[PDB]
């Protein structure tokens, strides 16, 4: 009784880095392939339903935060059970992770559909609470395919969590024309076909779980007993992966606050695009951050500290020669790169300086990753804060206020940030490696 993803976890460790980050990169390019075209499409209906968009943004990537947080904390806790083969350790790891998504997927809904109406307080506006009720609505929907996507990810069946986002971005890639211009729907079509897409999603997920039932894992309610050991594995890892999500987003909010005190409404417009370039370069880190939890905490749960090391520093390095190819190609075309997104001059500036944290970066997120995988989800919080909040708000605050060195000055805080939060975080890696050897 054993699958193929099972025998990656269990064989070769940097064997199992390439397998299930790969699967990862091609499934978030196609997602990230799904907001470049949902980019162009919405642009066309006019700046006023375009502003909708930014309105809901924080709130979706609030959904994503604790849907994803579940599923991480999902991933890693089937991750070191099926490394210890406790097989009935993770069946029950799966249940829980079910019957939570509707408690979480519930209480997103019944806390946020009623109060959305008072949390955006013109026609943007407006259209922002069409938007927002038509997602929110199945916001079990989003957690459901997130702890679905964890239990396939935790039991290294990497494929078909591939398949789940090819064919939810895929799917939402050919029913966004349609619903947008083909029909009479505006923005709000595009809310309706990000819905169906997940509808679809889920059928297909359910079918796999319950109606298939070819996982590594058993999903039953037979002698199911909800325990304390099983919930604070999960929230050990789910809750403080929702709250690093969170840092990300006051920290994008506080950099934009620098940014206005520094280039103005220019300013922050050059930030906002130089900090959407970068950020689609950074695709590949998340598909490796992936696999090192997965394959870490496996290696965790054999006791066996040398597999967890030779993981953690073969993610650290693939990541960076990735990194740097990808770096390359946004620097010597950052005049390429600038006029797909619609002063470009001072973008070019950005262009050629912030994509460098892609490169520094790999040595935090691994890090992040390899405390995810041994279910120490605080100390990676505590690196998340130190590097979004610390590190970079911090430097950032003061290359502009005591140096005057204006919108330029805010790339320089980032990468000195990020230089400093990757030492810092090499070196806590490191450290916490060391300890492991000396207790097996």
């Amino acid at each position: 009784k054993t699958t193929k993803g099972v025998q990656l976890l269990r064989g070769d460790p940097k064997k199992a880095i390439v397998r299930l980050s790969i699967p990862m990169m091609i499934g978030m390019s196609v997602q990230t392939l799904y907001n470049l075209a949902d980019g162009i499409w919405v642009s066309g209906l006019g700046p006023e339903s375009l502003a909708a968009v930014g309105l809901f943004f924080p709130v979706f990537m609030g959904i994503i935060a604790l849907a994803a947080g579940l599923g991480v904390g999902t991933s890693s806790a089937i991750a070191r059970r099926i490394g210890a083969r406790d097989k009935e350790g993770a069946d029950n790891v799966a249940v829980h992770s079910l019957i939570l998504s509707l408690i979480l997927g519930v209480t997103i809904t019944i806390t946020m559909l009623p109060a959305i109406d008072s949390l955006f307080r013109g026609e943007a506006v407006e259209l922002a609470i069409e938007y927002a009720r038509v997602l929110l609505a199945g916001a079990f929907i989003i957690v459901f395919n997130n702890v679905g996507n964890g239990i396939l990810r935790g039991e290294g069946d990497a494929n078909r969590a591939m398949l789940a986002m090819v064919l939810g971005s895929g799917l939402n890639i050919v029913l966004d024309p349609i619903f947008i211009y083909t029909l009479g729907f505006g923005v709000v079509g595009a809310a309706y076909a990000t819905l169906l897409s997940m509808v679809v999603t889920s059928l297909f997920i359910a079918y796999w779980l319950f109606v298939k039932r070819d996982t590594y894992v058993d999903i039953t309610l037979r002698d199911f007993s909800p325990s304390r050991e099983i919930l604070k594995d999960i929230l050990r890892v789910g809750l403080p992966s929702s709250l690093s999500q969170l840092s990300m987003s006051i920290a994008m909010f506080f950099l934009n606050s620098v940014a206005i005190t520094a280039g103005g409404e220019n300013g922050v417009a050059v930030f906002t695009s130089a900090w959407r370039i970068t950020m689609l370069g950074i695709v590949p880190i998340l598909g490796m951050a992936a696999a090192t939890t997965s394959v870490t905490g496996a290696a965790y749960g054999e006791r066996n500290v040398e597999k967890l090391e030779t993981a953690y520093l073969y993610a650290i390095k693939i990541a960076f020669m990735i990194e740097l190819a990808v770096v390359a190609f946004i620097m010597l075309f950052a005049p390429q790169v600038a006029y797909l997104f619609t002063i470009k001059g001072d973008l070019i500036s950005a262009l050629r300086t912030l994509p460098v944290f892609l490169v520094l970066t790999p040595f935090g997120m691994m890090t992040s990753a390899m405390f995810q995988g041994i279910g120490e989800g605080e100390k990676s919080l505590i690196l998340t804060i130190f590097r979004t909040l610390v590190m970079q708000v911090g430097f950032a605050y003061i290359f502009v206020h005591y140096t005057t060195l204006g919108l330029r000055g805010v790339w320089i805080g980032i990468v000195i940030g990020n230089m400093v939060a990757a030492i810092v975080g090499f070196l806590w890696g490191r450290m916490r490696i060391s300890a492991l050897k000396k207790t097996s």
